[PDB]
Order: structure tokens, then C-alpha cells, then sequence
């Protein structure tokens, strides 16, 4: 579909980023991921991330991310599919015109590699790993990659198929002033680690959107938050994040890398083969599943 | 009044700082204080801090603090006056105490000095403040003292004078968590130095309400952007961030302390004598002043 | 004594700062802290600091520090004796005098409160201070009070009675820099919490002397560990590091705060009357304090 | 060569990395490349880092490394050719086999892509990247990889190809604990941007030795710092420092990324065709060459 469309699916409803499956030898699970994204289909997400930052972009070898991506839209069904993307310009740009050939609607371009860069830079690569591609392309602020609001607009003006915005750095000074300077130009999308935590504040600094990463296991209770959220329905946004969400961050914030490994140990517990992850996250330990186990509790799938 | 009054008032608008006046040589200048005040009780603000951040605490000597919320309580009117209060436990009591004696409606309790502490040290701190007095505390996360939410609520039970919270960290996750777990045992008052900017934000955490720094000089300005946030006027929030507040961030990140200095500046180019900041702060350069007349234009008084 | 006179003595042996003793009720126990002080003079430290960091100079009220430095420089001998100062521009001033005409030898300049401020801001701070009194100044880098060279060269050239400099930031770049441009002009004081750690290093980078806080509790250790350092021992240094420092340092990791709690846990242990921190720092729970005793060993002090 | 022989080649000496050449269109650009690395040699640093940060490892292809290995050891000489490596541990272990495979005399790991990581995801990566070649592995402390003392204990004890340590955190006390533990388990490679800034310091606290990004365009100048350094001849070091690193250091601090940049347009101003820097970085105004020129002075190598 081209970015347009693309744009409009993004402001339909809520996003996710399905993790990506691997058997026991860390190999991709085609069968297994297929399985758990036509289960997700059921709930009507409007937008599918392949191989976002919850499905281990950062740990795939880059011949691997168009064939995840023509998995998942095997099953999608009526789903937009967008792919992540990365890395330098060069590596980059290549993956882009991989996923595009494969039929992706869209690309999500997470940070370069290593190094500050000036906003000059910052410019010039993302410039041109839009203009290597003709499908929509959503950029992604966060850790060593933060546009500010005069480069942003400078990219928008030159390269029409830049559609959306992730955030992830929390900086809600700074992505309030996006909004403000851009209005419609873009469709603004919460990316923080347990966006749920944060979409009551950012709906009030202009986004109606965010990634739901425990969509991933808890897809009902996810959908409730959101349509909570969108009625103003405060008491139930707030029950939901003291009995689910609040509790879910304290298993979370046990070690670094668990804003992943939590997610795809409870797709596990709702028994799907989601497998380990790669190295250098680690999965959560016997204890640490058995009390993830226990809070899923009544929206367990299986006995 | 007890701490329930103050609980009311403080969520009842727009709340301000008034930056503190000196003369040449140094000292507070009472006269010119007053008649700022004045001024600023006249566009209806429901709660004035006095010798807060804004009104340069961090550079006020525990004598001083009585004279300015002395000062500020004369001409105050109908507004209730909270006073700053701070450093470490044993000068922060003192310096409480001083202050509801003087008649202060309540305290805003600074971070205390210098170190990193546990959240169980913090909770002592605090509460032995609290404890010495009976007027109404609002404490204030920023910098070395950040409360978590359970901390917070253990204060919340030892302790019923503490009726607020003030942010300066921006850490929107937190104090969702906070305002989703003490519900309304709290008032929740929005302080980043220019809040403006993290209004709409705040207010989706369920913050009752905040701290306008610009307020100082521009009351009128302040007040227009408040009233279309609780009425839901956006695009008319939004022609204010643009026009005024992004364009006065630009000035303020141009240096250090600036958050403090060019409110004062502002106040300055309004016709009061509030005189210079107190090292280690700095003044605004002859240039910047001019910028932030620029950028008053219309609001100049 | 003269500015120069504390400048010759602060760079001709190891200094440290003896934690202050308060009564369980919370005032300062004057009798213990001769007591402790009369037995740290005997390990031969040349200057010693009453009323700094380590000696919670920011829980002290105004008041309580000439009368800790004055009963400091009874039991002192001939060890010199140096005043924390600090808080803002104005309380400074009123703490640095009332300190001089008690005797102070010198005075080190904590940062001031709260805010971050221009390089301009803390030089118009510092010089008011330095010409509020007449003995010797050392400055002290660290959170919101760091001098880049150019500042302070300028302070140097206004001010004759500032004579040291502390580093509390572990910025190496930054400390090699300062002493490459101020040369003799100032005697450099490494400071980090437990500054054994970073000793050999800060030699590398110019620093006369540096001061430890174990001195309050293992003074025979400090010793030990400063004359290999100088005789170049490096083995002997490594011995103490391994088999003390990383060990005391898991220890003072296990909370904020411990920097000082744990070394006032150690001198209570040795049997000194040093009693509680004072508020919002914490003491040591047993089961630490226990850890921390097991790790004196040797070297606890015996009837 | 084998572990122990990189291990100590890697002992014995100042040590450089070359920025890498690219021409006008970014494309790898060899004849230039070989040209420079062949002036490097005159001044015999013995090891060379082809494809490190300082030679934009982070902006190249992995097929592109291979190439720039194999030109640099075309005219190196006896130096040692050590390829820089990283990214996640299926691409790391790619390029690692790669450049095995072309020749490399070792690599120098640098940090996984994006993600800060346990300590015990860190331990598996680099071990898994160890195992999949036989020459000499140097680990690399920075930004989202950071090993603590254990970890790397436990790595050193399991991988006995892993041989060297670079460090890029500045962190005194962590770098103390590290050699404190390992001893001459690992040599020790100062790796700071503009590292003689720290030089005096890190031996001090053990390093070996360490890397000079400026020896690129004035190794003269680097090698005089350097022997000075071993010397004690603090003095000699002080001049260096207050007459050349500082104000580098006020250009590089100019912008981000710079810390290539800047060398890069040293290079450039000293006639090697280094060419441009691939975005994100950017290169120095026409104006900040200028100052940089000027910095160079009495140490150019040539008159326009
Ligand atoms: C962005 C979505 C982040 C959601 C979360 O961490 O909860 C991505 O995975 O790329
Ligand atoms: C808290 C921040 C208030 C800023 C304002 O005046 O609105 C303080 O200054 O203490
Ligand atoms: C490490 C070398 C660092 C030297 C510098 O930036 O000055 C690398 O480039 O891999
Ligand atoms: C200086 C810091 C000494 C800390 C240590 O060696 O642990 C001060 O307290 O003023």
C-alpha cells in the first residue's frame, strides 16, 4: 500500500510488535510465529511491526528480516505489516529495498549504530534511506538517535513518504513541541517500554496512539486499556495499571533487556513456541516466569 | 489555616512563584516586593510561594526566609502564602518553624543538600519536617530527592499535614504512578520551571494543577493559556506555545540558571525593581534582555 | 597558619576526615569525637579536615561547625586542621568567618545548594568567599560545583589565599587538564569516596596526596597503602585493593549514602562513640555492619 | 599469527587506527587508503586497527571490512592487522570468520547494536563471537557494553583467545578493578577519544599502553608524546598537551562526532585524499579545517 495508507492505518487503532519465534538452535520458527501472529489477528490490531525492537530487530541478521516479514504476512490478513529497519545508511538502506520487495507497507527505522551524530547527519541518512524506498517510512526517536523538531520538519518537507514518529526517549517537552510544529503532517505513535504507562499523558501532548507490547500475550486486557483510554474512562485506565500494569513493571525492571525478555516469556506461559532469545538479552529465570505466571492469572489461555 | 484549606486552595487555579527582590548592594527590598506581589494577587492566582525556586531559595539565608513571607502575607489579600523551606533536616525544622510563626499557610519543602540518599533516609527527612510543624507540607520531587510512590504513601499515612506533591523531574512515568496510587490524599501540582510546556501532559497524569514561572511578568498571557487548558481549547494553547513559550525556551536554554534569571529579567522590563540574582546565578546579557522584551512586545506593561 | 603554610602541609602526607560523632538524641558528642580524633592524630595524618563530607558537613547546622572544628584543634597536636564550608554565596561567607576566628587553618569549599549555574556564576561565588577571610582555600569539584581550568585560573589570579584543589568528579580529561595549566600554583587533592581506588591513577595525573575516609577506622591500612603508592610498591597496593577496597566497596554499593555510612559503621566497630547519621542518610542494618566486621578482621583495633 | 603473538605485538608499542578512505561517492577508495597506511608504517606503530571506530567501522558494510583488511595488509609490512568487528552476535560472528579468512591478525570487538544488556547476555555474546575464530580476540568497554571485572574473568577463563582489553568509558575506577583482577591475563589498551588526554593516568592504573586517533595525521608528534610518556619526561608530555591536545580538543569538541571528523580532515590537510565521512557523521566546516590547519602548524608534512 503506499504512505498514504499506510498513514491512515497507523492512526486507526492500537499497534504491535509481535517477538520473533526461535527454536532451541536461536534459528527463526516460521511455523511457531505464524501460529501466535494469526492468534493476535483475532484482536484486530490495525498495524503489524515485523521485527521491531520487541521482535529482536537488533539481534537479526539482516537476510533474515525479509523472510520474518513474509511470514507474518502470510497470516495478517487484512493487517498492515510494517518491517523494521536500521543500522548505518548502507545497511539500511539495503534491508529497506529487501522488505519492500517482500510487500511490506511500511518501514520503522530504529537508530544507527554506536555513535552521536549531529542533527546535520541525523538528516542526511534518514533522508536517504526514505528516498531509497517508495513505501512509508516511520522514524523512531530514542538513545543515540533524537531529532529535534526543526530537522524533523526538514525531513518531512523533502520526503513525503516520512508519515509517523515513534517515540521512545519519554522527553515530553520535546514531543509536544513536535506535535505542536507539525500537526497532521505526522501520525504520532507512544514507544516506550510499556507504553500503557505513558498513553494518558501523551493522548494530552497530541499522540492517540502507541505500541502495546503486552498486546503480545495480553491482547483483551490490552484492548480494554485502549478503548478505555480513548473513552475517558479514568477509573478503568487506573485499575488496569495498578492490578496489571504497575506489577508487570516490577518484573520488568529486574534486569536490563527484560522490556523484551518479560514480553515474549509471556507468550511462552500462553502457549505459544516462542523459544529463547538471542544473546545478549537473557530470559527471565524459573522464579521469574512462575511470578509472571501468577499476574497473568485469570487471562491465562491455556490451564 | 489547617492543612485542608491549603489542600483546597492549592488545586483551586493557577499557581505562581514571585521571584525575590534584592537591591544593589544585596539585601531583600521589601518595598518592591510588595508592590510585585501586589500586582500579582490582583490577576487572581488562588496561592503564592514565597522565596521558592523561582524566588531563589537555594541562595537565601534561613533569616531571610521569615521577612519575605512576612512581606508577602501583607498585601497578599485572599491569595494564601506558602514558603519555601529546605537544606538538611535539623535547619529545614528551624527554618518550618520560623515560618508558620511569621503565619505561612504552608510549606514547600526543597530537596534536601548535596547527597544522594535512600528512599528510607528520605522518609525520615521528611517526615521529621513534617512532624514540627501543623500547618500543611507539599513536597517536591527534583534532583537528589526523587520519592517513589510507596515511600510517598507511607508519608502520606505517618504524617496527615502533608497534602501535596510538586514535580520538577519530568519523569511522566513516575508521577502517573504516583497520582494513579494516592488518588486524592494528594494535590498534585505541575513545577518544571516552565510548566507550561508540560501542561497538557501533567493534566493527562491527572495533575490537579501547576506552577507558571512566566506568570511573573506576563500574569495576563499565564492566565489566557490556563483557562483554554481547562476549557479544552487546544489550537489556542497551541498558537501560545508557539508564538511565546518555545520562543522564551530558546532564551532560557541559552545558559545555565537562565529558568530563574529571565523570569527575573521579565519582571524587570514590567517597571518593578526586582533588582539582580545572587551568585552563582547570572543576569541575562544586554541582548537577551532585549530579546525578551521582543518577544513580551504586546504584554508590556 | 598562613595560606601557604596549609598549601605545604596538604601535599606532605595522606589527610583524611573524621566522621562526626553525635548522641543518640541527635547533638554533637564532642567527648567521642576528641576521643576518636586523639587516635587518628597518632597515625600521623598532616592535616585533617573537621566538618567535610565524610563528616556530614551537610547535616550540620551553621552553628554546630566552629564547635566541631574547635574541638577539633584541642586534642589536633600539631596536625592541621581545615573547616568544611559551603550552601550559597551568603551562608558561606557567615560559616567561613565564623570558622576563622576559631582557629581554622583552611577551609574546603563544598559546592553550593541546588542549581546548576554558569562557569561565570560559580567564579563571582567563589571569589566573594575566598575574600570574606584570610587563611587558605581549596576548592572542591563535584555535582553542581565544576570548575573547567580557564575558571579557574581566573580565581587563582584574583584570589592568593586559594591554595588547593579537590576533584570529587572522577573526570580524568578534565583533572590532567587542570593540572597541566595551574602547575605548582595549587596542591591537588584526589577525593573520590574511597580515593584508594583512584590513587594511582590520579599520581599519574599529577595529584600531590588524596584523602581516605578508611583512615576513621583502619588507619594502619591507609598508611600501609599510601607508603607503598609512593615507594611504588605496586604489588603491595594491588594486595589491598583485591583483599580490602573492592570488598568494602560491594559493601558501600549496597545503598546511597554509605559512602559515609559504612565508614561510620567501621569507626563504632574499631569502638569509638560515633553513634547515628543523621538523617536522609541511613546507618548500616546489622547483617551489613556484620559483613563489614568480618572484613576489618585482622586489623580491628585490640584493648 | 596466533593469540600470544598478537598479545604481545599488541604490548610493544604505540597503536593506531586508520580512518578509512572513501572517495566522492563514499565508495570504498583503496589507492588512497594503501598510500596513507604505507606512511604509517615509516613511523612503525606495531599493530594497526583496519575498520575501527576511528576507521567508521559503525557506516561499513560487512562485506566492505574484508577489502579494507586485506588493502591495509598489502603494505602494513610486519605491523600486526587487527579488524574491528561487532554489531549482534550473528552479524559480529560473520565478519569475525571474514576477515579470519582474509588474513586479519586479530579483532577488536566492538559493542552489540542498540540495547543496553546484562552482564550475563554480554558474557554469552562475546563468548559465542571468541569461539567462532582461532586468532586474538580484543574486547572493547563502551556505551552499552560495559563488562564488569567478574564477567570478563569468566570470559578470560573460558575463551584463551580472547587476549586484549580496550577501554572507551574513562571510567578510572572500574579500569583499576579490571587490571587489579586480570593482571597480565590481558594487555591493556587505552582507548579514549584523543587518548593522551588520559595517557599519564591510565598507566598509572596499569594500561599497557593505548591508541592515538591523532597519529593518523601528525604520528611524529604522537610518537614523541608517546616515548616521552614511557620516559617520565613529564614535562616533555605537559608541552604536548597544553600546545597541541587541548586545542584539538576544542575543535573536536565543536560537534558531535568530531572525534573522527576532525582526524579525518587532519588527514586530509596533510595530503592524503581521505575523502569524505559517511552520515551520520559530517565533516568540518571549511572554516574549523582552517583552524585545524593552523593547529598543525610546524608538524605538516607538505605546502599547498
Ligand atoms: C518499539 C515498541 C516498544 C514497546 C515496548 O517496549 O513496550 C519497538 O519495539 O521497536
Ligand atoms: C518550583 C518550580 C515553580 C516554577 C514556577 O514558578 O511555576 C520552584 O520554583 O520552587
Ligand atoms: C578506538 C580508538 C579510539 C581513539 C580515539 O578516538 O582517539 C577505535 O576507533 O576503535
Ligand atoms: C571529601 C571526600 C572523601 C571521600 C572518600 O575518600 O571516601 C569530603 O568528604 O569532603
Amino acid at each position: 500500500m503506499d504512505p498514504e495508507q499506510i498513514k491512515t492505518a497507523l492512526g486507526s487503532g492500537l499497534l504491535s510488535f509481535p517477538v520473533t519465534h526461535f527454536d532451541a538452535e536461536g534459528r527463526f520458527a516460521a511455523d511457531s510465529y505464524r501460529e501466535h501472529v494469526e492468534w493476535l489477528a483475532g484482536y484486530k490490531a490495525p498495524v503489524l511491526f515485523a521485527a521491531g525492537g520487541t521482535g529482536e530487530f537488533f539481534s537479526l541478521k539482516p537476510d533474515e528480516i525479509p523472510t520474518i516479514v513474509a511470514a507474518a504476512k502470510e497470516v495478517a490478513g487484512e493487517t498492515a505489516i510494517v518491517s523494521g529497519c536500521g543500522y548505518g545508511t548502507e545497511i539500511a538502506v539495503d534491508i529497506a529495498r529487501s522488505v519492500e520487495k517482500v510487500g511490506a507497507d511500511g518501514i520503522l527505522l530504529l537508530p544507527h549504530y554506536l555513535i552521536d551524530a549531529p542533527q546535520e547527519g541525523l538528516y542526511a541518512h534518514i533522508k536517504k534511506v526514505c528516498q531509497s524506498v517508495g513505501i512509508g517510512v516511520m522514524v523512531y526517536n530514542r538513545d543515540n538517535s533524537v531529532l529535534q523538531a526543526d530537522t524533523l520538519a526538514r525531513l518531512c518537507d523533502e520526503c513525503p513518504n516520512l508519515v509517523g514518529f515513534k517515540d521512545g526517549t519519554g522527553d515530553i517537552g520535546l514531543v509536544r513541541q513536535i506535535t505542536a510544529k507539525m500537526g497532521d503532517r505526522l501520525m504520532y505513535l507512544g514507544g516506550m517500554p510499556t507504553a500503557e504507562l505513558f498513553a494518558e499523558a501523551y493522548l494530552g501532548a497530541g499522540f492517540t496512539t502507541y505500541s502495546s507490547a503486552v498486546f503480545n500475550f495480553v491482547p483483551g486486557l490490552a484492548n480494554e486499556f485502549y478503548a478505555a483510554l480513548r473513552a475517558g474512562e479514568r477509573a478503568t485506565c487506573e485499575r488496569i495499571l495498578v492490578d496489571f500494569f504497575y506489577p508487570f513493571m516490577a518484573i520488568r525492571n529486574r534486569a536490563k533487556g527484560y522490556a523484551v525478555s518479560a514480553v515474549k516469556a509471556g507468550v511462552r506461559l500462553q502457549g505459544f513456541n516462542a523459544g529463547p532469545v538471542r544473546a545478549p538479552l537473557k530470559d527471565l529465570t524459573n522464579e521469574e516466569i512462575g511470578m509472571l505466571e501468577a499476574l497473568i492469572g485469570t487471562h491465562k489461555r491455556k490451564a
